[PDB]
């Protein structure tokens, strides 16, 4: 099922158009694509390169403890948000009086507290805005025939406030037969460096939700809005595509866990993950 | 015999050429040394200037376990290895897709998987590839007189994908009257830094081999090939060649261990080591 990731980057590099984009480096875009990746006994950690697992399970609990502090998820190891949370970067878009890693109210603080006034990284927001994420597992727990259950990040009002608006602006949940099932819509998927960071993040967010709930993990959608390979990663993406993929992993629940707040780190093992090596590919900022 | 030592480096200051290095400091260089370092009774850490012996401890166990990452040595406090594994030196030559720490196949692979294709730092090697440091103990159990008791680290087809060639690129081990001899063929020598760092490596390898086979540690004769002083270490070691060495120590193993791979940090004791304040040296690399 890693074929339709690799599908996927084979079509932008003989069927996308040439287009420029913010930073100042180039993309070949594709505007809407879809794949399929079946959660049942397998997670979708792709094995055709090493994907950051402790940078997927650090980022998560980091998004459900909802901080917007990069200091925080940088102090466990994954110093992926401090290009975001930097002096340089923050002072050129408007943002000069952060303290320390103060992207804004981003993905944190929009699925715990959406709607609420943000004042800093620091301030506390306990029952303010919509608990998005909260809502999700009580209304799988209660109604899992509803059409609605849906955390949404795309926030209009809070958008100049965030460093980056976010990129997995929404997600839905469905269930059926006992198998909980999400689809997410990325406006924009760096084919390269992001992609397969956020499937298995989102893959990992239903495997928790799954585990809490009591249900069993289905299937992953992952719809795109505009898929984009960089320039400067189309020589190290052509090596990963010579690679031939291995058998998925498994991803293992080491003790019940009763809310989505009571996660650790060492709650979670990936049993049998044998990726190629890995493939560092510069970001665009 | 650390005497030996000091007349290595009396030698060079004296005799030695003027000539360049691949890193632009400069060094004092002469080609073609041998030293002879008894190992009964005494261990060679030496005493006119203390030597990292937790670093000499944790790089041989990182040796021996076959790790070629970095960042496990440096989790363990022994930053010996983070400059030569840094992202801006491994920019430099032409490893860009490598991830942070990743030296490539160095000593602790060739050691364990000679001819293996190195994938990267986190892959599983084991079977794969010829591992020189068991099959040595074993001809030092069963041949004892054989001639090709040899660990060699040189590999011109792996050379390429290395941070650094070897530079204590091959050893040969030797057996008489129950006494386990070794010679080390070091082709590149900092003098003022590395050599007194691998005689007391060498020397210790040597205690280990010779504590699985049963034998009593003899010689350890220590072959150079282009032994240099860089010039900015002219001066330290001037101030080191008018200080009076001072016996060496001893060597303790505090339990008997059967096998290479079950040798610990712990198992190990230096006793009477009284040597002069350190004399920090900057390193080229
Ligand atoms: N052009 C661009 N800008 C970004 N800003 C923030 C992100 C999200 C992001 C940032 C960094 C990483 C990252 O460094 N990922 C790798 C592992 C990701 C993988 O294997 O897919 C790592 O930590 O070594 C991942 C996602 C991101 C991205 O994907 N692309
Ligand atoms: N020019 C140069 N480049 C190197 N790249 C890798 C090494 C191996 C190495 C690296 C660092 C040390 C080192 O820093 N050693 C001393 C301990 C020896 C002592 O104190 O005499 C320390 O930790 O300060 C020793 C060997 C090394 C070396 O010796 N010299
Ligand atoms: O989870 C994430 C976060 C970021 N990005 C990438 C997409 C873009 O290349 C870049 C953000 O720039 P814009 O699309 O906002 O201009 O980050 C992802 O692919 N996934
Ligand atoms: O165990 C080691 C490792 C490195 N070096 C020093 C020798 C050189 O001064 C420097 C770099 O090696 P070259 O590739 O330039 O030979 O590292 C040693 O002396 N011993």
């Amino acid at each position: 099922s890693e074929l339709q990731y690799l599908g996927q980057i084979q079509h932008i590099l003989r069927c996308g158009v040439r287009k420029d984009d913010r930073t100042g480096t180039g993309t070949l875009s594709v505007f809407g694509m879809q794949a399929r990746y079946s959660l049942r006994d397998e997670f979708p950690l792709l094995t055709t390169k090493r994907v950051f697992w402790k940078g997927v399970l650090e980022e998560l609990l980091w998004f459900i403890k909802g901080s917007t502090n990069a200091k925080e998820l940088s102090s466990k190891g994954v110093k992926i948000w401090d290009a975001n949370g930097s002096r340089d970067f923050l002072d050129s878009l408007g943002f000069s009086t952060r303290e320390e890693g103060d992207l804004g109210p981003v993905y944190g603080f929009q699925w715990r507290h959406f709607g609420a006034e943000y004042r800093d990284m620091e301030s506390d927001y306990s029952g303010q805005g919509v608990d998005q994420l909260q809502r999700v597992i009580d209304t799988i727990k209660t109604n899992p025939d509803d059409r609605r259950i849906i955390m949404c990040a795309w926030n209009p009002r809070d958008l100049p406030l965030m460093a980056l608006p976010p990129c997995h602006a929404l997600c839905q949940f469905y269930v059926v037969n006992s198998e909980l099932s999400c689809q997410l819509y990325q406006r924009s998927g760096d084919m390269g460096l992001g992609v397969p960071f956020n499937i298995a993040s989102y893959a990992l967010l239903t495997y928790m939700i799954a585990h809490i709930t009591g249900l069993k993990p289905g299937d992953f959608i992952h719809t795109l809005g505009d898929a984009h390979i960089y320039l400067n990663h189309i020589e190290p993406l052509k090596i990963q595509l010579q690679r031939e993929p291995r058998p998925f992993p498994k991803l293992r629940i080491l003790r019940k866990v009763e809310k989505i707040d009571d996660f650790k780190a060492e709650d979670f093992q990936i049993e049998g993950y044998n990726p190629h090596p890995t493939i560092k590919m510069e970001m665009a900022v």
